[PDB]
DNA sequence: CGCATGACCTTTTCGG
DNA sequence: CCGAAAAGGTCATGCG
């Protein structure tokens, strides 16, 4: 009872998966034909082996995602060949984003300080990170689809991510003109404070946050670069295309928002600028731990590290 | 009817 | 040789 698809008896591997005889004649004859599908619903149908038959459309994304390979089917030379071979989604991503950042009515300045004038400083940054972590996984988690994938794959797609999304978030909610970094938890310090933990690094993330600011992005947007930073491609990924196929209904949802309201980009040409700036984190985590004067908890280390490949 | 379905067939290769 | 794995081939059955 072993068919990854239908949940069938599979009793053999088929393009790739474990898959009843069933699924494996589906698949077999779509690709052969080229066959498109018509969903009459959220594209999300139940596909087990009694209601497979169903919606078509469905049960052939279904195949797609547990890993099928369009490609082990066989035409051009190879035609007619047996046996081996010689060798809404928008209003979820930003109630998501709401629920996750602080009421910016109600902050913390009860530290602020315009001009500061040791290990102590450099520990309330690491408490600013890990208190980040939490809360960063429940934004991940509230992400429609993003629990239903393997919980391998949850933890990679986190790890791989959380700098990019801690900088990002920071540099979408504080105050640049005045110098104001405002962290998860409302509290407000100024560069000044911050470059005790954060190093001159802090200076790269505000100018980040001027340019990002600069371009007046509404939050329906924020919400899915968002989105987009996290749910990407990466290597040790058990299920990819589901993970391909969740990206992708996020930017179709993206595009239908800005042929809308903005009329019918310049972002994603500084989410290199992101990437950057991530690794400039990863080179200050390291002067800490090599300095071995405060050291980096586990953790932290790990997860910035976790920024590369 | 004409067409999808799926249980069960034959074909190919490998390695002991 | 001959079995294991996994490609396409062959229809009888069910549907609308
Ligand atoms: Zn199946
Ligand atoms: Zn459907």
């Amino acid at each position: 009872g072993l068919c990854a698809v239908c949940g069938d008896n599979a009793a053999c591997q088929h393009y790739g998966v474990r898959t009843c005889e069933g699924c494996k004649g589906f698949f077999k004859r779509t690709v052969q034909k080229n066959a498109k599908y018509v969903c009459l619903a959220n594209k999300n149908c139940p596909v087990d082996k009694r209601r497979r038959n169903r919606c078509q459309y469905c049960r052939f994304q279904k195949c797609l995602a547990v890993g099928m390979v369009k490609e082990v089917v066989r035409t051009d030379s190879l035609k007619g060949r047996r046996g081996r071979l010689p060798s809404s989604l928008i209003s979820a991503l930003v109630r998501a984003h709401v629920d996750s950042n602080p009421a910016m009515t109600s902050l913390d300045y009860s530290r602020f300080q315009a001009n500061p004038d040791d290990t102590q400083h450099i520990q309330q940054f690491y408490d600013l990170l890990t208190g980040s972590m939490e809360i960063i996984r429940g934004w991940a988690e509230k992400i429609p689809g993003f629990a239903d994938l393997p919980k391998a794959d949850q933890d990679l797609l986190f790890e791989s991510a959380f700098l990019e999304l801690f900088v990002l978030r920071l540099a979408y909610r504080s105050n640049p003109v005045e110098g104001k970094l405002i962290f998860c938890n409302g509290v407000v310090l100024h560069r000044l404070q911050c470059v005790r933990g954060f190093g001159e690094w802090i200076d790269s993330i505000v100018e980040f946050s001027s340019n990002l600011q600069n371009m007046n992005i509404d939050i329906s947007a924020f919400s899915c670069i968002a989105a987009l930073a996290m749910v990407t491609e990466r290597h040790g990924l058990k299920e990819p295309k589901r993970v391909e196929e969740l990206q992708n209904k996020i930017v179709n949802c993206l595009k239908d928002h800005v042929t809308f309201n903005n009329g019918g980009s310049k972002l994603l040409g500084k989410l290199p600028e992101l990437r950057t700036l991530c690794t400039q984190g990863l080179q200050r985590i390291f002067y800490l731990k090599l300095e071995d004067l405060v050291p980096p908890p586990a953790i932290i280390d790990k997860l910035f590290l976790d920024t590369l490949p």
